[PDB]
RNA sequence: CUGUAUAUUAU
């Protein structure tokens, strides 16, 4: 037959007729309004496409919910294809809808129903201004659902977009921190090795770690790098983990005695497998010669506890001696570290851990370890009987006396 | 006499 070439009609000014609304809070156009701001009936799905009012419905709560409740799940439906096309025809419209309090949800629903052909277009649009969408409270979600749902090369492309950016700001950010954590917990290590290269700087590692949000980021990074059990002796993550833990090790005194970093240091000590060497170094370098000081602190006390709880005997022995015979008795009060820690609002908890450690280490394979734990527990029991009358007054002293109750050798 | 953190994105 003959060639026919249908060109779309312009419909320029008639788009702005969607600007007129029932109220000023709602952005839903008045042709689709109850008058109470609720979505009208007989609005179908095709009247949205016919009026170019996808954006106006998506910026209204009821409108967007309607789009979500009635979006076609199957990729081969023409209505799904046309609504997706009207979503991604303009990059700026799509990225403003990603940055909308009510629009973000629609993008997410498209991400829930996506195939690879749609995912490529979405990944390009998101990668255009990924860093600022990560900074946004609404888009941050869209970005995280992308990291969950996109194919691994696409999510790799999004992650590597953030390579030479101000990663310190994005990590301490209220919203982009969860994006970085989702990247770390979801994607293979090659997709975010630049993060490990970033936190090899000690200044970047300290600032981010010492932050209400960054702390969990660095922690999530370590957790994932340590969770390797056994590989093919490739020692890759190992080389990367070392690059990170090194700064952690180099500044463990400052990061242990800190509001948020304390948890990371603990995680290390709690980790055991593949981080036991770094646990040992943190105990050796930040904690020993400073146990009485850090057990009197609000934050570092927990570190001293997790240490006494997970430390190996070879180190526990040193920790115990430092407390029992490591400090010079106070000039005026003639008080030992235990004496000071026994009646401390925080130190009491440490002594209790020390008692636990000694009780659990009596059931050890080595009889000499059992003898040394029994001796340490005897030293604790001796100071507690010396101070028992004052210890009955306290809840902690009741716990301590109950802990040393009917004990073995 | 008890001690620390981790978005409730829907005007």
């Amino acid at each position: 037959a003959v060639r026919l070439i249908d060109l779309e009609n312009n419909a320029s000014f008639s788009k702005s007729l969607n600007s007129t609304t029932r109220s000023h809070k709602c952005t839903l156009p008045i042709w689709a309004g109850d008058g109470e701001g609720n979505v009208s009936d007989s609005v179908t799905l095709q009247d949205v496409l016919a009026n170019d009012a996808l954006v106006e419905f998506a910026t209204d709560k009821n409108g967007c919910r309607f789009l979500q409740e009635h979006y076609p799940t199957e990729n081969d439906n023409d209505v799904h294809q046309k609504l997706f096309r009207k979503l991604v025809e303009d990059r700026a419209i799509f990225l403003s809808l990603c940055s909308n309090m009510f629009g973000n949800f629609f993008v997410q629903r498209v991400l829930e129903c996506s195939n690879t052909e749609e995912q490529e277009i979405l990944t390009e649009h998101l990668a255009t201004d990924l860093y600022n969408l990560c900074l946004d409270k609404s888009a941050c979600r869209v970005i995280q659902l992308a990291i969950q749902k996109l194919d691994v090369h696409l999510a790799t492309r999004l992650s590597l977009e953030l390579r030479d950016t101000h990663l310190v700001r994005l990590s301490i950010d209220q919203n982009g921190n969860h994006v970085i954590q989702k990247i770390v917990k979801t994607l293979p290590v090659s997709s975010w090795t630049f993060l490990v290269d970033f936190f090899a700087d000690d200044d970047n590692l300290i600032h981010v770690c010492q932050d209400k949000y960054g702390c969990r980021v660095i922690q999530s990074t370590v957790e994932t790098l340590s969770t390797d059990q056994y590989a093919q002796c490739y020692q890759h993550r190992v080389i990367l983990l070392r690059s990170l833990m090194a700064g952690v090790t180099r500044n463990c005194t400052q990061l242990a005695s800190n509001e948020f970093a304390n948890y990371v240091v603990q995680h290390v000590i709690k980790c055991g497998d593949a981080l036991a060497v770094y646990r040992d170094i943190i105990i050796e370098q930040c904690l020993l010669q400073n146990l009485l000081s850090m057990s009197q602190e609000k934050y570092a006390s927990h570190v001293v506890e997790v240490a006494f709880e997970c430390a190996p005997y070879r180190l526990v022995a040193e920790m115990m001696n430092e407390i029992f015979e490591g400090y010079i008795p106070h000039p005026d009060t003639n008080r030992d570290a235990l004496d000071i820690l026994l009646f401390h609002q925080y130190g009491n908890y440490v002594v209790q851990q020390m008692i636990q450690t000694c009780v659990l280490g009596q059931n050890a394979r080595d009889q000499k370890q059992s003898e040394m734990y029994g001796m340490w527990l005897e030293k604790i029991h001796g100071r507690v009987m010396r101070n028992a009358h004052r210890l009955e007054r306290f809840s902690s002293g009741k716990k301590i006396i109950e802990a040393l109750q009917s004990m073995s050798l």
